């Protein structure tokens, strides 16, 4: 399948160097990919679709949509009932909303909690090699995008806009980050599950 080879793509090419060391997300350069799921969940999708409608309707007849990655711990519960404001990420940068990265990397730092959490429940290991992690790749639809480069607590969108975008700088973020604070404005498309891979 190439929708999937395209996903794997995606997914190892948006690999960086972390600033942490590794500390977060592990110590690696690649990932084993083991499987790659489309989540076919048809109310989420047409709660995205209406929400992805008016926000065109609001941004230009453009919704602004990106593929993003996005790590948790309930990726389980997020294929089946969507993405929650209402378990939004209040201690985040931008403050109490649905964070997604354009590099899965940063991504992977997420999937067993905030900062790696202890790692793995099995070994306890945030750069173990052995037990199987998920990760999303969603459709986000970012609308008009507030652009900020420093910590910016909101508890909504900014007026007239529909998502925040984290912008790098020397002082702040390393990478970007892509914020919503409308869980109707993103649908796990893509279920991914991987190992991160020990360094040559
Ligand atoms: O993928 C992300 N998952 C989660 S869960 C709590 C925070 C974040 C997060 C923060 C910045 C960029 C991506 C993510
Ligand atoms: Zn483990």
């Amino acid at each position: 399948d190439k929708e999937f080879q395209s996903v794997e793509e995606e997914m190892q090419s948006t690999v960086r160097e972390h600033r942490d060391g590794g500390h977060a997300g592990g110590i690696f350069n690649r990932y084993n990919i083991l499987k790659i799921q489309k989540v076919c969940n048809k109310k989420l999708w047409e709660r995205y679709t209406h929400r992805r409608k008016e926000v065109s309707e609001e941004n230009h007849n453009h919704a602004n949509e990106r593929m993003l990655f996005h790590g948790s711990p309930f990726v389980n519960a997020i294929i089946h009932k969507g993405f929650d404001e209402r378990h939004a990420y209040i201690g985040g940068m931008f403050g109490a909303g649905i964070y997604f990265a354009e590099n899965s990397s940063k991504s992977n730092q997420y999937v067993y909690g905030i900062g790696g959490g202890t790692g793995c429940p099995v070994h306890k290991d945030r750069s173990c090699y052995i037990c199987h992690r998920q990760l999303l790749f969603c459709r986000v639809t970012l609308g008009k995008s507030f652009l900020q480069f420093s910590a910016m607590k909101m508890a909504h969108s900014p007026p007239g806009h529909h998502s925040v975008t984290g912008r790098p700088s020397v002082n702040g973020l390393a990478l970007a980050e892509y914020v919503i604070y409308r869980g109707e404005q993103a649908y796990p498309e893509y279920l991914i599950t991987y190992q991160i891979m020990r360094p040559e």
